[PDB]
């Protein structure tokens, strides 16, 4: 696939409708507009597109110094208080329709790192956690796993270090 990172403020109308539909099909039907209070003008998105230009992946990045999903919707998933630092960004609404997750995560990590992030945190499906592990990034738990309405998830961290950057074929200079 090919990745596209959007971070110029409010999404163009045609992009929002497209992402909204994809997110509806993935998060609603599989697991048309799916959006919550964390979809704002400052929100950063990364979309994956196939050879036909159609969205086949998505991700949402948010600075932890601003309101985020883990912090106010799932605070009980954390062993400790929710992070609030320029060094930590939240990864949410992450999906790919493993060799497909890799590109999406790479674009996600590079963008966050270019923004000062040294770590990523977010509620993660344990099935996705395993794929993160298989890919080789330095992922580790921020809390104990739990099954929410049947789906086992866990607050997960991803360190943006040498290991992670290497596994995603990113510039080692990003730290």
């Amino acid at each position: 696939m090919q990745t596209f990172v959007h971070e110029a403020g409010r999404l163009p109308a045609h992009i929002a409708a497209e992402l909204g539909s994809y997110r509806y099909r993935v998060f609603v039907e599989q697991l048309k507009m799916e959006r919550d209070q964390y979809d704002r003008d400052d929100t950063v998105y990364v979309l994956g597109r196939d050879a036909n230009g159609e969205i086949c992946g998505c991700a949402r990045l948010l600075p932890t110094t601003r309101p985020y999903l883990l912090q106010e919707v799932f605070p009980h998933l954390l062993a400790d208080e929710a992070p609030r630092s320029a060094h930590v960004w939240e990864l949410s609404r992450f999906a790919a329709t493993a060799w497909s997750v890799r590109p999406m995560l790479a674009a996600a990590v590079e963008c966050a790192a270019r923004r000062g992030a040294r770590q990523l945190i977010g509620v993660t499906f344990c099935s996705m956690e395993r794929m993160f592990r298989r890919i080789g990034v330095h992922a580790h738990r921020a809390g104990a796993p739990v099954s929410i309405d049947g789906r086992m998830v866990v607050a997960c961290w991803i360190d943006i270090d040498a290991q992670t950057l290497a596994a995603l074929d990113l510039d080692p200079a990003l730290c």
